[PDB]
């Protein structure tokens, strides 16, 4: 399966998200990851606005041992659905 984690602060959240996404800003992800992804075998991939955000986040992630993160890209390039806050 997979997890899909807005990575940036809240304010692109309130525009638009990713459907199915939840805001987990970069200042936090590394601890809220544990309770957002439980089991880190699973994939998670992470995005925000510019895409460099998330792969911060990515490398974090790889720090805190996954097996299956991947930066997307940034919000832009996600071409799936998206929602507002």
């Amino acid at each position: 399966a997979e997890h899909w984690i807005d990575v940036r602060v809240p304010e692109q959240y309130q525009q638009e998200h990713v459907q199915g996404a939840i805001n987990i800003p970069l200042k936090e992800v590394k601890e809220r990851i544990a309770t957002a992804v439980p089991d880190k075998n699973d994939t998670v991939k992470v995005y925000c606005n510019a895409g460099r955000q998330s792969g911060q986040a990515k490398e974090i992630l790889s720090e805190m041992g996954y097996t299956h993160v991947e930066n997307a890209g940034g919000l832009k390039d996600i071409a799936m659905p998206k929602v507002k806050g």
